[PDB]
């Protein structure tokens, strides 16, 4: 809801994603909605993701990614981290900053 996103499209999304290692961040952007919102929602769901409010996507902050979406989704595996940070990490500093994530998003 934190990103104006609607149950049955997070629903939706983490039914294809509720196996363990058949993540793929792009598709799933897609499914819960996300790719077609605002910036303005696009920085408010990074701003949630952000649990320590440190301004970055830490790697340990990504790996708890979905359950954002829904407190009983699952963590990520190590290998889908490395692949979403890999995908979203453009500056190397192994975190993702607000302009990376948006940026990401837009595909
Ligand atoms: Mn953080
Ligand atoms: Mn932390
Ligand atoms: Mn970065």
């Amino acid at each position: 809801s934190f990103a104006g996103l609607k149950d049955a499209d997070v629903a939706a999304a983490l039914a294809a994603c509720s196996a363990a290692d058949s993540f793929k961040h792009k598709e799933f952007f897609a499914k819960v909605g996300l790719a077609s919102k605002s910036l303005d929602d696009v920085k408010k769901a990074f701003y949630v993701i952000d649990q320590d409010k440190s301004g970055f996507i830490e790697e340990d902050e990504l790996k708890l990614f979905l359950q954002n979406f829904s407190p009983s989704a699952r963590a990520l595996t190590d290998a889908e981290t490395k692949a979403f940070l890999a995908d979203g990490d453009k500056d190397g500093d192994g975190m993702i900053g607000v302009d990376e994530f948006a940026a990401m998003i837009k595909a």
